[PDB]
């Protein structure tokens, strides 16, 4: 089997991405934000405080003829951002393009934080990292990926996602027309749970290739592309007035500026970002300060080629015996 599901900017500054999911007996179709970095799937639900619901769409499990409860499950997921949710678990039927998986793990979220209740265009997560990873108690549950594997005619799934633009999520084949030239294969380790892999290294603008290990995970649910504090530097000194602000929480930059690329290394092979998929735009509304893309990951412990990089190429997920990533610019 296979399936093929459009994903969508939430906004005009491709903050998250959000692909419809239908679960149940008859379907209720949510919109949630896939997320390779994390391997739980949850959704807003009836179950949910209602003052921390504010315009999502919910998931009732007692509408749905095939949702069973997990007698007994928790869980309790706490995301790199600080935001966190938790409660209770059902499984049931749930498709994602076409592609169907019974049984599945379904979190019913009871709480959630602030970020979440704030955001009204994401019903839930969807996860897409390792199963290790994923937080039900007292017995760990799957993820969507990991339940289809099996029946897809290639153990695979893919990333294709746009700037200003929407893209796609296939499972179980590679569409040898979305992407250009050849896809370069790299390794992953499992260890953390996470895609992790390491890149060759970089270059700003037109500038020299600087040869450098860069270990760092593959995470669609991450928007922007956090890198050690010398490569993020070497960046923003390109930028005339660019600074890091601890006020604001990262580098800023003239939103009169253009920016400059910045390509990454994958095996021999090179993946271009362009300048304009750097800015995030005023700091608050109507500034002339603009938010890097761009930032440094120190502090947080762990390198994360998100959403910035991540949508400048066609990523294959591949979910081999031995896992790979593979990127093909497009
Ligand atoms: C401080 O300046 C900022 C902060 C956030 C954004 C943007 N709305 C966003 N939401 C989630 C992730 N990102 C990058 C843009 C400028």
């Amino acid at each position: 089997s296979t399936g093929s599901a459009t994903t969508t900017p939430i906004d005009s500054l491709d903050d998250a991405y959000i692909t419809p999911v239908q679960i149940g007996t008859p379907a209720q179709t949510l919109n949630l934000d896939f997320d390779t970095g994390s391997s739980d799937l949850w959704v807003f639900s009836s179950e949910t405080t209602a003052s921390e619901v504010d315009g999502q769409t919910i998931y009732t499990p007692s509408k749905s003829t095939t949702a069973k409860l997990l007698s007994g499950a928790t869980w309790s997921i706490s995301y790199g951002d600080g935001s966190s949710s938790s409660g209770d678990v059902y499984t049931d039927t749930v498709s994602v393009g076409g592609l169907t998986v019974t049984g599945q793990a379904v979190e019913s979220a009871k709480k959630v934080s602030s970020s979440f209740t704030e955001d009204s265009t994401i019903d839930g997560l969807l996860g897409l990292a390792f199963s290790t990873l994923n937080t039900v108690s007292p017995t760990q549950q799957k993820t969507f990926f990991d339940n289809a594997k099996a029946s897809l005619d290639s153990p695979v799934f893919t990333a294709d996602l746009g700037y200003h633009a929407p893209g796609t999520y296939n499972f179980g084949f590679i569409d040898t027309t979305a992407y250009t030239g050849s896809i370069t294969y790299t390794a992953v380790s499992t260890k953390q749970g996470f895609w992790e892999w390491t890149s060759t290294g970089y270059a700003v603008g037109s500038g020299t290739f600087k040869s450098t290990s860069i270990d760092g995970i593959a995470d669609t649910g991450t928007t922007l592309l956090y890198l050690p504090a010398t490569v993020v530097s070497a960046y923003w000194a390109q930028v005339s007035g660019a600074k890091s602000s601890s006020s604001v929480g990262g580098y800023v930059f003239p939103c009169s500026a253009t920016l400059p690329s910045f390509t990454f290394g994958v095996g021999s092979a090179r993946i271009v970002i362009p300048g304009d998929y750097i800015d995030f735009g005023p700091i608050s509304t109507g500034s002339s300060s603009c938010f890097g893309g761009i930032q440094s990951s120190a502090g947080i412990g762990i390198n994360i080629f998100g959403d910035v990089a991540l949508k400048a190429a066609f990523v294959v997920f591949n979910g081999a015996t031995t896992p790979t990533l593979g990127f093909a610019s497009k």
